[PDB]
């Protein structure tokens, strides 16, 4: 199975299986049982940012949400990644609808990855458009992009109304170097604003930046409250 | 055929297919016969770099290679890349040895691509040393990295004597959008630093950058003075 | 008097002083007659894009101005930059109004350079908005910054509307070396985007991208016409 | 006073004021007692380097010291520097000799800041030489760039011989905005490189990394074994 590390964005308390009984932000450790959680004020209809970041001295790995004009939600969890991780891996961004539904539209996102063992070996990227088949991301399962240059990473219809039952992620093609033997210090920074529109008084199921092992993919059974990360809930 | 445009270091002169009777740096579009040239005060056993810039407003793409306390080489050519190169590129070094050779080795190499369509779509990525089996490169022919974390692009020996009758090249993993429709602008920058050694009076045959069509591919017959990057000497 | 280089918006057609009788960009070397011009279909009331760029290798200084669906105006004029200039400047954005007028509002700017003499010396900054009393800006003549974390760089009423009759410029605080002896190549990078609306069936006078010596500052009577930069319309 | 937040390479043991009894790295808020410290197997005469980095969701200030082919030196302390800290600041390095000395040479320097409120607001600057006279840093005591691009934080003879009781510091000229009202997040990163050379035993008094108000000097009586930053030693 997949080695992952996400923040998941869980619009949708899954009680039954750990979340808690309100929307919240997590630190997910190889479990969507997430390592830490918040509370999360979520503005359904409006364009959040999420910011992710980590470094190997520091080894604590922080989330911050935020819309404009609100509070901000921030977790974070102590972690050496180095020792969850492998070397190379890829990062992406992921989402699903379970039988409750909403966008997880991705409107720009960017990522910068520093490895230094003079001077550091580094990779930046960056989208405020995704363009219609991008040869640098890789799509899996029902991940679009769409006629605005938005990733649409779960099924949308011709107007842009939310499908449920639906799961995709969107991959950087290149595999990022993470870590290195001997290296003096790693870190990586990742940025994505999201649209989460929704016709239902319970939106689900939430979207997540991970990184994962480079040939990462969707395990079966994995939909609505698993995220499209995980193959089982343990 | 590929499509290509590169920056040589054309270290031996192939008089018979265009070259001027000197080592020159040269700017080649779509064909060996270079656009432009430049005498090439080359330093042999020297740590060289080489800095290539280019953006479409411009329309001007231009080389500098130096050495330490030494005068500067430069070549320019006006050109619109954007009427040469598809939209998605990959983009290399190459490197060739013929009956004379030469290590054709890179020390560093750093890239990095802006699109603008707020705000600028980007790719950037360097290496101030190469892992072995880097999952970021695609390794073509003989191209290989050494213990010393430098890539060897042409076979060199357990001592690190250069071998004749190579070819390799290496191309950053993921495609780069050099291009869209109603881009305000586009602009790139590369640079690499390069050591070309040799037991022989005339080194051969030259180090390049180039940009090329997403799927690339070393054409059959392209050793020696086509640098491996060209089918024929049309 | 001051040492100049700047790419004018040029909003009012003064043809007493050399301007076409349009709208238009223009590459301004040491004086308010532009070296090179280009017509600007003006979109007032819209935000505009400019983009400006040059490196030390091709010599060529290139802007574009642009505004989303709309076609770009570009202009290029081929100069040695470091035979213009000092070796260490500042950049700033300047703009006036006269007997007509408008509002020069910046609502981002950034700004990169590089030096190369391993490996390059740089400077960047970017503003997506700027603070009341910006510490690393030198606001000169009628420039402040708004409520909305704009820069406003000349006089603006209560509810926003333009004033005649003002100057205002805007530099950032720390002197850049745009070129050494014996530099590889030096290059330099800036993108502003702007709103000019206006009650005038003329606005006036335009917005200007600048670099000039450290020192540099506001000249008696360089008001309207003359952008705040010029003393005279030699 | 000045408000100072510093890591501090210190070379010199001063028991008296609560260094430990060898060659340290430390965080020292607003004191010359460090709140963190780690044992430093320092090199001397060896290029080493020093990374430091922030951010105010983690609010855990990280640096490490590494040179090549040895262990690393890492120090860590949990401390929201938005507390301690005005919104804006200077960066410098600082060093000093006492009765003991050692050459305080840095080789190189560079920093990035951001500040997120679209877009984030930042400052990056890098030195890999810095000219004679550079414009861009405020050089206070006895600090000064000598003929090879290096910058001498204290005094050396015409062959580079260190000199006893010497103070120095270079901080960058512009101020940087490091908070604001409502940021989601804002993070900064250091790294220099630095050579300590002796022919005392003892090397005395090392160098450190600060960030503080912006008007911030060398403070009367902060010779020796304060480290220029402070003007006791409570
Ligand atoms: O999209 C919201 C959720 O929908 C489903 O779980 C249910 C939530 N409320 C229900 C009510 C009835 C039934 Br049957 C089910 Cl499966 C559910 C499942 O699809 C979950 O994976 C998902 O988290
Ligand atoms: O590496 C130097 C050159 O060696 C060969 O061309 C020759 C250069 N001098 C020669 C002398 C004799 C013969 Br046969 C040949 Cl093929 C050559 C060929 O391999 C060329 O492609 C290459 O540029
Ligand atoms: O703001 C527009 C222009 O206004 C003035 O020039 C005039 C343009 N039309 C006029 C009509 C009458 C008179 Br008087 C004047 Cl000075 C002008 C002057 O202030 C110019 O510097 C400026 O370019
Ligand atoms: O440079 C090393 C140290 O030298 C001095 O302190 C002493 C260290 N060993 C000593 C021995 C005798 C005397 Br007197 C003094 Cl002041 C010292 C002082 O200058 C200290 O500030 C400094 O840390
Ligand atoms: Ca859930
Ligand atoms: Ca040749
Ligand atoms: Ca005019
Ligand atoms: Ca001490
Ligand atoms: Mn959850
Ligand atoms: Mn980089
Ligand atoms: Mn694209
Ligand atoms: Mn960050
Ligand atoms: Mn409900
Ligand atoms: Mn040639
Ligand atoms: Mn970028
Ligand atoms: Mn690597
Ligand atoms: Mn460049
Ligand atoms: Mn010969
Ligand atoms: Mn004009
Ligand atoms: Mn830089
Ligand atoms: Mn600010
Ligand atoms: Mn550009
Ligand atoms: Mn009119
Ligand atoms: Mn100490
Ligand atoms: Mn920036
Ligand atoms: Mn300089
Ligand atoms: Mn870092
Ligand atoms: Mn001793």
């Amino acid at each position: 199975a997949d080695t992952i590390v996400a923040v998941e964005l869980d619009s949708y308390p899954n009680t039954d299986i750990g979340d808690p009984s309100y929307p919240h932000i997590g630190i997910d450790i190889k479990s969507i049982r997430s390592k830490s959680t918040a509370r999360w004020n979520m503005q359904t209809g409006k364009v959040g940012t999420a910011h992710i970041s980590y470094n190997s001295v520091a080894k604590r790995l922080s989330a911050v949400v935020s819309y404009s004009g609100t509070s901000s939600t921030t977790v974070s969890y102590d972690v050496d990644l180095n020792n969850v991780l492998p070397e190379w891996v890829r990062v992406g961004l992921s989402a699903t609808t379970g039988l409750y539904k909403e966008t997880n539209t991705i409107l720009s996102w960017s990522f910068t990855s520093k490895l230094k063992t003079a001077d550091a070996n580094s990779l930046h990227f960056s989208f405020s458009q995704f363009s219609q088949n991008p040869k640098d991301l890789i799509l899996q399962s029902d991940a679009t992009t769409d006629s605005d240059g938005n990733l649409q990473l779960t099924r949308v219809s011709s107007d842009g109304s939310p499908q449920g039952s639906s799961v995709g992620r969107a991959l950087f093609y290149a595999p990022v170097h993470i870590w290195e033997k001997s290296a003096v210090v790693a870190s990586f920074d990742a940025t994505f604003t999201f649209l989460i529109k929704s016709p239902d008084r319970d939106p689900a199921d939430g979207i997540t930046f991970f990184i994962a092992n480079t040939d990462t993919s969707i395990p079966s059974g994995s939909g609505g409250r698993l995220l499209g990360l995980f193959p089982d809930a343990n």
